[PDB]
């Protein structure tokens, strides 16, 4: 006739950390952080990305001779570009608002080349110009998308061109103006002086004047070229007029499948896989709600935290050794709480039903809640800046770092707090069960000193299950117990 | 014959949430989130706002003929403007640094129109130009503040004008340049080519050259007009000089009564009402410290939280001895002192514990309100179509800060709810075992959170017991004699 | 033959705060905030700063005659500059991208002046020009680092100049263009009209045109000057070419020592002392991990929080058995174990719970001071008069982040205080109930929180029950006999 209280223990070895103690041991724990990747660039949802190779965005758009494989591109999901591309602008020059164009391009998925000004339409000029900088097989050449207008014979008639956008979507147009290096070159190229280039649309008004100066040679050239761009609207019209130094476009780019994408800076190549999201260092395939690989990602993946370990305790403090004051019992595999019984006719290792289910519900509800709360984390997006906007770059970097630090601190503190609370709740529950049993057993027994007491009158297995069900009736057979303790 | 401990209960049915479980019932609860608005736009401390109606800011400033009701404007409190006003620039063109002007205007309450350059002072030019773009009653017209200088006869003498700012406050001046669409138009208008417009002050020095090209027709016009602005200082002067294509001003705006204001983006209309803080969706009249209507407000108004429920539990768990449930028969205090003597009974309560309980919860609520008084407040801003990066940066800033503060508020509320519940349980248990310890062994524990007094006594006995002055040597001998049986 | 449980008490009168009540007296408390300073500016790590005085950055770089002390400058640590310097541009004008230049200069520790275009090389023009705006001792003068080119006789031949950067590091070059105020002045100064100034490098291409207009008189002059700057790279070349209105440079600045520094907008003068961190109000020499002096600091120094009190408790709640209050005579540990046998008494304390309490306190202190080590730092910046939106956005940045971090710190310390007090109470109660549990029933609880013993034990009994080695079946027959 003996019953005692304890808890289930096993041979686990995982460890967790709390606000007051470190590397403490627990019965069951669940990880929350993913830190492995396959280290490859692979397809996203079956749509292979666009591999720029050695070229650059400007080289691809203008049609550099080297980038001959990019004359027609299918749909893509993200753009892969190197850090310092080689084949950029073959003829030296610049590009106004490069970074704005890149930011706009970041959210475009497909393109469509449209011929807006056929080359042969210029019947009063020369259109076969080319330089040695952009040369193939020794012979000079030029970009594949623009036309160089030079005087034919000995005169340069005024050049006029216009287009009405009836394609069906917004169009992107690029044009350029050439700056010579000395007056003799200007005279022998355009047979005029003091020329101008004027571009007009419904909302854009521009008029540029070529500049002549002496500059250091780049790629064996003393000249320069300056390019500009604009977004042509629906049913609008753009007008071209110049007296020289004009680089007219020959193709227009029409946005067709505007979606969500990004630009990724890496040096890798393209493999054959299929992931759910991509990272510059590789691809991630996991279900945990956290990762610490790289702050910039494309697709869908868990949040990024700048930590290294995040372990959530969901069990008892494993303290292996017939009572709860010495430790748990290895023989308990059914429930989480000890209700060991030992009658005269036999013993048993029963558990308590009420406590186990409430504990299970509490822990699963709390796990769901802690997962759910952090769903509003901050996310980062790549951006570009020129060399005259250092303040903006500093501001952007500070934003990213500050928000990442704040969220990291929040998550770590929450996890440590939760571990501590879980341990305290479990131990509180164990004393709660014990003293509930003690008051239920109105005297009639003495504590041996092993966290449990021995009954002073002989009950039976019916009495055991009656006490277990919280249905013990003290005045029912109290007289025999009184007689026994009278001894 | 015995006394028992319990706690007061009632029939309230409000629900709160905590970290461990959700949707639990407490006797008394408080609310912190306000989520109702009257859906109207009205005054602000008796100062009606400025209702631009169907005009944009540029149209009002330049003096578009449509916005003829805004020629003179009294003091205002905030400015209401539609998303895409119809009457903006009648003559097609552009405005330089529009967004900076709007941001500067966001913190000015009153204006004052001052005539600086009288129209009749130009005695060597023609000042009756106009166009069909800004036409009233069929006849061509122009803006009501600028002057279009054209050639008189067949010559265009150089134009000179100046003004010295002695008004007594900073001034705002606007001028403009005109770009024709062909050489013949320029020759017909100004008789000369290769002209220029020069503007010079003590700090700003500028010079523009008119540009000629062919453009698509907008509003039936091929030309364009470019406008620029500057701020004059006290006791400063500004000099105008040009040979053509000059759009001279006639009125300067003097800044008086600088204060705090804003720009409001809505399609509503002013009504007859009074409020204390205003939102794009309506007014707010409440004393709670939180709301979730709209992030942009004007005037003093509670903090904004992107959530939907915020309830602070200040009571006990509701259930129907203290181990079986509470008692509805107790309303004076909080904790149970069910007394039942031989000659009577009672439902007294511990007045002492109630005092520390109520002051604790009150200062807790006050502190919780206090900690979040330093919230982050958003401010409206405007960006052109060439600063998408800046606009994205600003939007990300706002969303990040709002999310951070929302998370903080929710976590704090849950923490406090759990702490309060555990605290109340702790005081109940502490009172129980303290009473048991004071009573020592001169009784028998009935096992129902109540022990039956074993020593016989009148009201003085347990009166001293609740007073904490129970004397063991008073009734140890008789109790021992009785329990010896 | 009696024992009782208690806790050590002292006479300390330091009050702490918590989320439940205010101004609670404790036994031992720490501090984490520093709020004092010497109110002086002096050397950082033994390297004196650069003291501009009354000259702005432009005045120093161009070589204003007033700032003659700054012709040669040694290494520095940070730059001291008044908010509205007087001796700026002696000749009225402007500067292109002034703020970008200041931001770039914020991270440079030493310069090096190199003569790239000697003055006498211009043999076809006149280089003795000067104005009354920058006048020393009555006679007209000019900037010390620029050359003004005028007509030579009655002709202005085309001016050309070039320089190849072989110095060995990145160089900074400054040039300028002159805007007259009337046509007669332009003719009498340069003999030509419709001139231009052209500057060309491997990356920068520019061509400006002088502008003529009427302007108000500033400093007695109606003209204006416009300056620009660029960064010359390794083995690059810069070409100058103009036909008038050119302000050619004479010295090039070479970036020698690159490091970390900043610009401080102060008003005082350099003093003679040493420090490790510097703030616009004074120097800080402490070891606590927080301060509330000024958001902008230079060097290494604790973090900035916008609070007024951060007190951490690390001891029992001070209050004069354990139910009556503390023990003034307990000076050994933290949990009393009062021993009193028939032959004598004792004041032994528990040496077990003390060590775990101490190590837990140390662990929590380290954790709290370590969690915030990844805080946010503020860096000074400057914005022009047409970038109000940028300045507003920067201010909102700084204020928001500071508020977030100070709120987090206060919340953490309050929770820590609550947990510590509750933990100590739990420890003492647990010790008492554990002692009672081992005692079994051979004593009667007097009511002072401790029980008078039943059967006459001795010092061996006393130390055995102290060690948790009591054996109830060993010696209880005497208790049973005397129970009657
Ligand atoms: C229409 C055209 O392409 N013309 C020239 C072109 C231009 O004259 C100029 O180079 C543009 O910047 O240059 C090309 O020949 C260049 C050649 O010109 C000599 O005069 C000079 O001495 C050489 O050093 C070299 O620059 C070219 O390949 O760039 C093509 C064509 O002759
Ligand atoms: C001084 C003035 O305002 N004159 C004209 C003005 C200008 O001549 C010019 O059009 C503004 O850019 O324009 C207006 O008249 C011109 C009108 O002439 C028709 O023949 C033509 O078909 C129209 O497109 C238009 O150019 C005008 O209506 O804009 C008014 C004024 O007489
Ligand atoms: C560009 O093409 C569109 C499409 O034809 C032109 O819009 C038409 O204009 C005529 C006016 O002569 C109207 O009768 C049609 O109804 C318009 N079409 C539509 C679909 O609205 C537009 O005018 C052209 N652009 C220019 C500058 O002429
Ligand atoms: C603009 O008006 C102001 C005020 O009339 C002029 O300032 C005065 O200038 C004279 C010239 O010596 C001084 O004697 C006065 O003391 C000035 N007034 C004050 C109040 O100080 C100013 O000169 C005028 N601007 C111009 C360009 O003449
Ligand atoms: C500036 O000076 C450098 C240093 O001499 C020049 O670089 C040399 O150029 C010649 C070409 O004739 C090469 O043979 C040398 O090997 C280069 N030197 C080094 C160290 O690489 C440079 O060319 C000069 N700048 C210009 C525009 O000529
Ligand atoms: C080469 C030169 O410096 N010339 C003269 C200049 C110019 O003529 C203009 O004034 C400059 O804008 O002006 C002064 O007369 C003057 O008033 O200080 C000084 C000098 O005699
Ligand atoms: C722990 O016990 C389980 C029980 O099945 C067993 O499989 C496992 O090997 C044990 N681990 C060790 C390290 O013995
Ligand atoms: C104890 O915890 C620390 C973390 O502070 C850890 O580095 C160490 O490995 C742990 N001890 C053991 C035996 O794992
Ligand atoms: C991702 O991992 C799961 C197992 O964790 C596997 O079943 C699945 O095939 C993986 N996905 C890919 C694309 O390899
Ligand atoms: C209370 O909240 C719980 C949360 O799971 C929900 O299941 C339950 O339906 C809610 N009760 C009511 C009455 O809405
Ligand atoms: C706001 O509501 C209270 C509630 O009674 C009312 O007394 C008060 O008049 C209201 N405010 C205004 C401006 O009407
Ligand atoms: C301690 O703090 C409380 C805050 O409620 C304040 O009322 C009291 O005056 C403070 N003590 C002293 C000595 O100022
Ligand atoms: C900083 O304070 C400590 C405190 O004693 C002192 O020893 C040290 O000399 C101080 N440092 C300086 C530079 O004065």
């Amino acid at each position: 006739d003996q019953i005692c209280i304890g808890y289930h223990s096993n041979n686990s070895t995982e460890k967790v950390d709390t606000i007051l103690e470190r590397n403490v041991t627990v019965t069951h724990a669940q990880d929350l952080l993913e830190k492995t990747h396959n280290g490859k660039l692979c397809k996203l949802n079956g749509i292979p990305p666009l591999e720029l190779g050695d070229c650059s965005i400007a080289g691809w758009l203008l049609g550099n001779p080297e980038c001959d494989r990019l004359l027609t591109v299918p749909e893509w999901s993200y753009i892969m570009e190197k850090e310092n591309p080689r084949n950029g602008l073959c003829y030296p020059g610049s590009f106004n608002d490069y970074e704005e164009l890149k930011h706009l391009l970041s959210s475009v998925t497909h393109f469509e080349k449209v011929k807006i000004l056929p080359k042969d339409r210029w019947t009063q000029h020369t259109t076969t110009g080319g330089s040695r900088a952009c040369a193939v097989s020794g012979s000079p050449s030029f970009f594949r998308n623009m036309v160089w207008l030079t005087k034919k014979g000995s005169n340069y008639p005024v050049a006029k061109g216009s287009y009405n956008n009836t394609s069906g979507e917004q169009m992107l147009v690029i044009w350029g103006v050439h700056h010579p290096n000395d007056e003799a070159e200007q005279r022998t190229l355009y047979q005029n002086v003091g020329t101008y280039v004027s571009v007009g649309t419904s909302t854009v008004n521009k008029r540029s004047i070529p500049e002549i100066a002496t500059r250091p040679k780049v790629n064996g050239q003393g000249g320069r070229m300056e390019f500009s761009w604009t977004i042509l609207d629906m049913l609008d019209t753009i007008n071209f007029e110049s007296t020289g130094n004009l680089i007219a476009p020959e193709y227009g780019f029409k946005i067709s499948k505007r979606g969500s994408s990004g630009i990724m800076k890496t040096e890798g190549t393209l493999e054959n896989c299929e992931t759910k999201c991509q990272t510059p260092l590789g691809a991630i395939n996991t279900t945990l709600p956290f990762h610490n690989i790289h702050p910039l990602t494309i697709g869908e993946c868990p949040k990024y935290v700048k930590s290294e370990k995040l372990v959530l305790a969901t069990g008892l403090r494993n303290v292996p050794q017939a009572g709860f004051i010495e430790g748990g019992w290895q023989g308990m595999v059914d429930g989480w709480y000890g209700y060991h019984h030992s009658n005269d006719q036999g013993s048993g290792y029963a558990a308590d039903k009420e406590s186990t289910q409430k504990a299970i519900d509490g822990i699963t509800n709390k796990v769901n809640s802690v997962i759910e709360k952090m769903n509003t984390q901050f996310e980062a997006v790549g951006k570009e800046f020129s060399n005259l906007e250092k303040r903006l770059e500093n501001l952007n970097k500070k934003m990213e770092d500050g928000f990442l630090d704040v969220w990291t601190y929040n998550a770590e503190l929450l996890v440590l707090m939760e571990n501590e609370r879980t341990l305290d709740f479990h131990d509180s529950n164990v004393k709660n069960l014990y003293d509930k049993v003690r008051m239920q057993l109105r005297d009639n027994a003495k504590e041996l000193g092993n966290g449990c007491f021995e009954f002073y009158h002989k009950c039976d297995d019916e009495c055991m299950n009656s006490v277990k069900n919280g249905t013990y009736d003290y005045p029912k057979y109290e007289e025999e117990s009184k007689l026994n303790r009278n001894e």
